[PDB]
């Protein structure tokens, strides 16, 4: 049993090899930013309501046409077989069994059409490619495969600097490959080939600015993720969490806007919430879980965060999760 | 003999149980609101006035139509002989002659009839039952043993997770019960059923929002405690502390507004004056003295702060808490 | 030789006997004003002007009728003989010696006369007798024998609560008497009295609220000392350098303006002087000197602080202390 | 190989005589000017924009009439063989091979002919002399050498209290000399006989006040370096990096406006860029590479620098210096 997600962390620290668990827990540069998602998390204050009706509480949201059990998905994660055997077929399963929708990765240890075989709730995260054919090609596997959604990267014009990677001389094992294979930077103009490519919603992953959130409506996006990568790309980006509420107000409805970096409990995610997000992502804890106890302890983990979201809403006076939205915010010191 | 409330922490420790120690101290998820009512108290310094009369320092208040020797109540806290063997009796009998109001717990384990027969000033704290009759029972239960004030609790729809006790495994000794019997969420119909049934005070105890202070006086509260339990309910609530001044102006007299969570000398009562409280809610400090010295440590305790209240009032150039309400702050870092 | 002022605390903290050093570094009860008064100080930095005229650059100042070689004078400490076997007459012959204010206290161990005849510019702190008589009698001896301001300390109706004192059961060794004898509760009609009974300028030390400020003007004082008594009086006081440029602004020349707290540097004396103060008093390190060193110890202390204070005006660009009254200052963190 | 500019601070800890990195390291007073530098950089976040034109990503700029590679200049440092016996000529040697300007000093170990005889783009920082006429032979012997700006060092009226290097003693070696020669506070009219002697831009190295800023405009100068020596001068001096912005409003564009003080990577240099500097100077890391590996460690260092630059413009989605000047920033906590 674990009561928390910091239970899990404990639990994987064990049983991965340093590099490994170096590789998933770090950031770029001298991680400014990695530890910004959390300081920015923790200095955000609820403003509870009380005594409001919690006869049917539920933690459940519409997005992308589709019922999910959590406002919540499981963040895209590339390689999920350096952390456990079954990697992402594992933490699918488990978010299947969950009701949390899963993002299947460009960079997959596992193929695409096998992750989705699972079945659940699969979308598909886009690194754009080479060329636009082959881009437009992974966009059309993933749609025939079921994918209900392409979350397209669009932070990473190349990979940050992962300093304990370099000093670790930290190399892909030879038993772990990039599935979907036997890269180029992303413009506006990638956005468009895939908007006029697909019919499902694009949804840009990695947006800080205002200006490029009112840009992706213009655009057709039908979601962003406000989002700093985990502090893994530019060093000294402001964490999305310190975006969040200006982004959601300039988008004015007109997008979902989801958020990510250090959700690490149900009252985080019920922090995001109330700043305006539909939904986070999480990336790190699931594979801690994974990690730990495969499938199983993704599973326990995805109870845990069903149980703290919850208890988060209803102490807070939300029988839903629209009404956690609508709930207000303070600003503290540490 | 004891210099401050610190004091009789280090002193508790010593005797009680670490699993009784930590059902005492501890906090729900991470304790972020637990450390944030310390930190909150922290930040605030007091502009004191000098030069003025104080040939007749007073520290009494008047509230809910009786005096009172300090702008402070014994917090309601369950299952005190958890702390002592003479349990409640032990503190009300301190409070009794301290000049100090009492709150009787619905989970008091001692029954509220025998905690009432001590005399002094006696409030009764409210959880709502199963249903509005045994709810209403216990409300006329109280009334008819003398109770002044009816202090409804209405931030615990449920109880918080209290991480400490769960790795505890932490469960009520067999030696202690619930000494009233033989619980719903509470919502504002329930609020208006034990009004309607009682000429008593109601004062509604876990308020933070301010729209939910104006309905409090709208709905025909007496009073309100402005509070996040402790830090024991919602992890991320912000403290009461931080929203008193925006809370006492809005209710712009309509009800008497106190505070709680972190009050650990005279100098926070003086805080809280000054932010606008009617007065303050003691917990954990009032148990530390319980396990430390039973009556007497209490008696010890209630003597200490009305010391330091009564230094801290005079040293700020106040004759009254009403002058100490009057009273400017400046917010400060750490 | 001594390179900054925290040479010499360590050096007294060797010499003195531990109560001893408690008693005069301690504050009253948490110690939180007394560490806010250096917090408030390391917040403050000055934006320096360049390329002015540093010809004559001179840190004299004219104050109460008389030039001072620097912006600062000794702050009244009472008992001077518990760190010195000289005491008052050690610390009084070196601030002459350095064209410095020396304030002679009501508690001094050597008498006010014996202080006076040292020479230099002394000045005579009082506190409120007993009876209006004796007080004024006082008043007229500091007069008589040549003190040339009246430092009324307004801030101790009664005595803060030292907790180091407390627990170390500190009380004055035999040998240490207060000299000037064979209280009560100053108001606005003894600082009248005061006024009434002596042509010398009548100096309000304690005063933090800005509307005390205004009145001490309209009182007829010729000063204020902005001060929280060195976090000694009510723990919880704001800094006075936290109130200090409001209060300037307040009075609008209509009295000096001193401030006091926390003075370690000649970088100090500038922020305050930035912040508007007229000059500073220094009270701790003065007594670390005096405890190392005695009389020559107070020479260092002195000349060190004089060199610090003639450095850090000329690097700012100030020719005068008016000069560096007009420099701006921008708050930072930690 | 480093990767990061702490990699070679520490390998400079071990190759030099303590005294010596002591005088490399150290500040003025209690040293809160350089802990404030690196304070302020640490609390700025960027707000990255995505999904840009990166196919032509260039670090170079324009300034002073002459290409630069990356938008930073090798910062004066007097006495470079004090860190390694090439001393100027190696730094100068890497800086010219990375298309980097270098910074000669006045009080430079290697005559300033010989340095410029390295080639590269040297400019030659000032201090005011004795009398004018040695000042000016000494700004016409750099012109005809080949330095392309006269950077007048204004913040030094005389050098800051270094309390490190008082208490090692330190003092020049004797096989160190200023190889310049066989000094007085500099004004205004001292920047007037510089520009009236010269057609180099003259660059006013120092200036923390906006009015000052303007004034050096209105003064004929052609750029000014926003500084507070890396804390070597007035303790308590506000950072540049604080005053940068206000600053750069104030000028409109009527000079370059660069800023120095705690630039540790490329991230920084991004970091002022967005908060629109036109150019960065970098003092202590160069000396740290310098001690470490000589010219060759100068060239790993500023390739190192020129890496992460172009990474940090590339992720923050700026193809150009003056897209990354266009760049949003937050101020975070810590
Ligand atoms: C090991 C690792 C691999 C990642 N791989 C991808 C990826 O392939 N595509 C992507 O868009 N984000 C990737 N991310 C970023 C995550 O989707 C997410 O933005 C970040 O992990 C969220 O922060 P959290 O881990 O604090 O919950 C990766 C993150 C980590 C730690
Ligand atoms: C052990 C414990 C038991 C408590 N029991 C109750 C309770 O039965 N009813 C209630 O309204 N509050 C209860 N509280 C909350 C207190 O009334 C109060 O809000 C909180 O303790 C005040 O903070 P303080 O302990 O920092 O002074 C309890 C708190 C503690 C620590
Ligand atoms: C040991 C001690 C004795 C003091 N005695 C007096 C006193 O007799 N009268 C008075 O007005 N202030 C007294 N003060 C307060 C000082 O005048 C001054 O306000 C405070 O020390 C200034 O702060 P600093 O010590 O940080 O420089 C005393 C302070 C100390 C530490
Ligand atoms: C050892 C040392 C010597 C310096 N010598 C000079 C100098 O001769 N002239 C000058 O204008 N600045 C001098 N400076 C200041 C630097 O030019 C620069 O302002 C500061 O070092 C920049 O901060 P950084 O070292 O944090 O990058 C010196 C700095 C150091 C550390
Ligand atoms: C996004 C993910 C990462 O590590 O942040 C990644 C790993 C390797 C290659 C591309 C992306
Ligand atoms: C409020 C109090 C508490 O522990 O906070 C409590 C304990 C047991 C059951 C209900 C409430
Ligand atoms: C002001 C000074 C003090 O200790 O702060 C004092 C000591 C004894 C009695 C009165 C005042
Ligand atoms: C500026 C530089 C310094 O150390 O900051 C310096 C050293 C010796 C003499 C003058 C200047
Ligand atoms: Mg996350
Ligand atoms: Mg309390
Ligand atoms: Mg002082
Ligand atoms: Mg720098």
């Amino acid at each position: 049993t674990y009561v928390s997600l910091a239970d899990l962390e404990r639990a994987a620290r064990d049983v991965l090899p340093g590099e490994i668990f170096d590789f998933l827990a770090g950031g770029s540069g001298t991680e400014a930013s990695l530890v910004a998602n959390r300081t920015a998390l923790e200095r955000v204050f609820v403003i509870p309501r009380m005594l409001r009706d919690l006869t049917d509480v539920t933690t459940e949201i519409d997005i992308f046409g589709r019922r999910a059990a959590l406002p919540m998905a499981v963040a895209p994660v590339a390689y999920q077989r350096l952390f456990h055997p079954e990697g992402e077929l594992a933490v699918a399963r488990a978010a299947r069994d969950a009701g949390v929708p899963y993002t299947i990765c460009t960079l997959s240890s596992v193929s695409l059409e096998e992750i989705a075989a699972v079945g659940g709730r699969p979308w598909f995260q886009l690194y754009w490619l080479r060329d636009e054919k082959r881009s437009l090609d992974l966009v059309r596997r993933a749609e025939d495969a079921g994918c209900e959604a392409i979350v397209f990267t669009v932070d990473v014009p190349w990979m940050g600097r992962r300093l304990r990677d370099m000093r670790n001389g930290f190399a892909l094992p030879e038993w772990v490959t990039a599935a979907n294979f036997d890269f180029a930077p992303a413009t506006w103009e990638s956005v468009e080939a895939v908007r006029a490519h697909t019919d499902l919603p694009v949804v840009l992953k990695g947006i800080l600015a205002v200006e490029d959130a009112r840009r992706a409506v213009d655009a057709g996006a039908g979601g962003i993720v406000v989002s700093n990568h985990g502090g893994r790309q530019l060093d000294g980006a402001v964490p999305g969490i310190e975006m969040l509420g200006e982004i959601v107000a300039a988008v004015s409805g007109g997008c979902e806007v989801l958020v990510d970096g250090g959700i690490r409990s149900g009252g985080d995610v019920l922090k995001a919430t109330a700043l305006g997000a539909s939904a986070v992502l999480v990336g790190r804890p699931v594979m801690w879980a994974l990690a730990a106890a495969g499938q199983d302890g993704v599973r326990q983990l995805l109870e845990l965060l069903a149980e703290e979201v919850r208890d988060a809403m209803g102490l807070a006076g939300c029988e839903s999760v629209g009404a956690a939205r609508r709930l207000n915010t303070k600003l503290g010191v540490v």
